[PDB]
């Protein structure tokens, strides 16, 4: 099958990046969703590399105010080996999450195959706290700083995360969706003049611009792989409610598609996140099932599912 | 009155088109919601032409797959008939559905009276499957191909069709809304270049350039007659939740207002249908009364009910 | 702290401007959900020039339809010399309501320091209609017309407003959100010649392309102080359900989020009124809280939120 549509599945389990448990049970409800069912019926070329197992590691101390550290590191530097051999067997890493923390192994092994990648980062929130901005001490709200080149030297010897090596530069990453940024983040993402859309920017030129200038901002200069880390929270929690940090007035459904569907369309995303379902935390089983079928839908747009429709290289008027 | 505010109100009560039993009391949930007050209280000329009977056709066994051929192809035969009279009594034709096959109907014999008019298809779906694409064997899935000139010899000899001729061609109907269509329909939509705006291209567009879009395409060569087709599935099931195929992510309530305040300031609207309204389908009582409400608001809409207001040409600070 | 974050807060408890009890618990409900102790969290130097009490006045006959006219007329002569109190202090009015007929004061009050003042009116309503040509007769929907220098000789002589002195004209007010303007309105807004976005230029135009003709039409011949009157029904009953007069379809919670970001960002802001929350009106307990905390962020905007973010100007990785 296509190249943009050759995916190897990689579940992540894990929910020590965040203090809110459920996060690990993600894989499970988008599996029995049927993701890996829906993705073959429309032409994709699916390999299952099963779940990776998060051994227990019971005396993970915090490191000043940051929690479980050494499970957090551990759990990255495994999803890291694990995303650079589904990208060394030529297909697209496909990440089910499991909290964003995890966003460190996923980039940091898809840029040891790719090192030119470009990230578009969908989400609420920045995710750009360091181990010393941090009031939370949650790993979820700092992946960013440990992946950026520019932030080394600021990012101090935490516990389980010897082996990262920052992997990219505040000029190849494009923010999407942000409403709730932190003064230490805030303070990061203009000093280090990173690329964002914040809502305002939504509301102010419209997705189709959005994605338009996301696009052109990445790829102008040459053609590179496109790492999409999609943090469920980035859309309105009226789409994804069974969610940890839920943000109001999010990128809606329709919104959603469109990301996934132009990022399709490139023929260049090589790396996917799908992050922070937490079937523990919808308010009624609506609420949790709404949220599974939201995440079902964003990955299917990333994979080819169209809202104009598909249709298969035949003659449907002469069978 | 005025031509654009002059209308002939068609009941079509007919549900064999689809298998979800309701949708033949669209008419009578219209009617009962003050439809035909409401409009007289917007300076209409309204006439009601009543509900059409449709007497039981007990032995209509299944073309191939496809359900009630005779009964679909009466109804619409009938209505072609009512909604001719209609148009040469100098009104609008207001056809209260009734699931979409009746558009046959409809389109076919307001093309009688006005051969020249242009379609504007406001519907989740393409309904262009032809008798032999169709899977489901659903007549209000198939009704643009019965009506295309292009799908002329694509269309086997259906009971109760032999009175249809193809009467618009691939360049006068434009589609909004899309985003639920079958690979053989994305298939005719590609191959035959049917101008549509998915829900893809209203994202990207916004509903005003789609509109400018629209609008340009079907009238710039030449003004002519108007037909919108009005599938309130078009709409996001937050809005218009009592219908048969409902779709997430559909038009906004706003965008509905929109789309039809556009087609009344052109003064060439000469045919509407509103349509697979199913008051059997609302899982509350007020999933009922919003869809209807709703469908009255796009109908009134349709006949200068403008949201910056309007008023009457008197001097109202001296009466 | 900076003019476009110093605020003077007065709170007007009133209701008469209208039929539904409940909206003179605005003020109450805005300050139970901690709006001064957020502002102040947000660098805002905030002085609360406490609630206006506005005494009953018990033989307040109709004029003609015109309900309460004594007490709407007085409740904002009351609120006109507060407002020009606060302007004199150097300060931002933060008027939190109560019905939308207390803008007769806010504006009127404003326009006694700042006479070159430009009014943004978010709201479903145009609020235009004048004791002859209102229907129903509620002074929460006739504001606009008390101010008209235009519709001076239009306006009849209305116990409790003889003390009105118009003093904004047609070219001075820019209209958000519009979407049921009764035929007398739209009569108005027309032969005046007055600036509005319904929702169909919303649709039409984008929020962004509204602002940047909104503020280039206000603004564009020079810098000059703006006074914002926000009705919480401008924005969609999915936001601010707990309000006398909704009507669906209306601005979402983003774009009353964008208008206000981008009025913030002019540093002009020089007025603001946060009008028509009824906390009596909520079909359940979260309905009432929806409506609150929309109203609190609409504000919380208008003095610097923004949803990008926020830093204090200081080295954060040092
Ligand atoms: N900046 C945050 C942090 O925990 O660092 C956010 C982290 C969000 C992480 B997530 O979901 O994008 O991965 C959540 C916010 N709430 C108070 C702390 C704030
Ligand atoms: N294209 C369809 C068909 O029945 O052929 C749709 C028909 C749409 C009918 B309507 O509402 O636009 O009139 C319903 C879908 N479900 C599976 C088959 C699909
Ligand atoms: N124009 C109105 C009026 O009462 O004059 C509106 C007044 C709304 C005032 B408000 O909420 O914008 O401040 C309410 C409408 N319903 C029938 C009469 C109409
Ligand atoms: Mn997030
Ligand atoms: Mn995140
Ligand atoms: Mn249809
Ligand atoms: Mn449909
Ligand atoms: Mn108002
Ligand atoms: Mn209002």
């Amino acid at each position: 099958s296509a190249k943009s549509r050759t995916i190897g599945i990689i579940g992540a389990p894990f929910s020590k990046g965040q203090p809110r448990g459920g996060v690990e049970e993600g894989p499970t409800v988008l599996r029995k969703a049927g993701l890996l069912e829906k993705l073959k019926e429309q032409e994709c070329d699916v390999k299952d590399y099963g779940d990776l197992p998060f051994a227990d590691i019971p005396n993970d101390s915090p490191f000043q105010i940051v929690k479980n550290p050494r499970s957090v590191g551990k759990a990255s530097e495994q999803l890291a080996g694990k995303v650079a051999e589904v990208k060394k067997n030529g297909r697209i890493s496909l990440v089910l999450g499991g909290d964003h923390s995890l966003a460190i192994g996923s980039i940091s092994g898809h840029a040891r195959v790719h090192p030119d990648l470009g990230v578009i980062w969908v989400d609420a929130h920045t995710d750009i706290n360091t181990p010393l901005t941090t009031t939370s001490g949650n790993l979820h709200g700092q992946p960013v700083s440990f992946l950026l080149k520019e932030l080394k030297g600021k990012i101090p010897d935490v516990p389980g995360f010897s082996w990262v090596t920052p992997c990219i530069s505040a000029k190849d990453i494009v923010y999407i969706g942000l409403r709730d940024v932190d003064p230490g983040e805030h303070y990061i993402l203009k000093t280090l003049g990173i690329k964002y859309f914040s809502m305002t920017e939504v509301d102010r030129l419209g997705i189709g611009k959005v994605m338009e200038e996301t696009l052109s901002y990445l790829l102008g200069r040459k053609k590179r792989p496109i790492h999409l880390s999609f943090d469920v929270d980035g859309l309105d929690p009226s789409f994804t409610p069974a969610t940890g940090t839920p943000v109001v007035g999010g990128l809606t459904y329709r919104e959603g598609l469109y990301i996934t569907e132009e990022i399709y369309k490139t023929g260049l995303l090589s790396g996917l996140d799908i992050m922070e379902v937490n079937p523990s935390l919808g308010k009624t089983p609506e609420e949790v099932t709404r949220t599974v079928n939201t995440a079902v839908a964003i990955t299917l747009a990333c994979f080819g599912l169209a809202r104009e429709g598909n249709h298969k290289p035949i003659d449907y008027l002469n069978p």
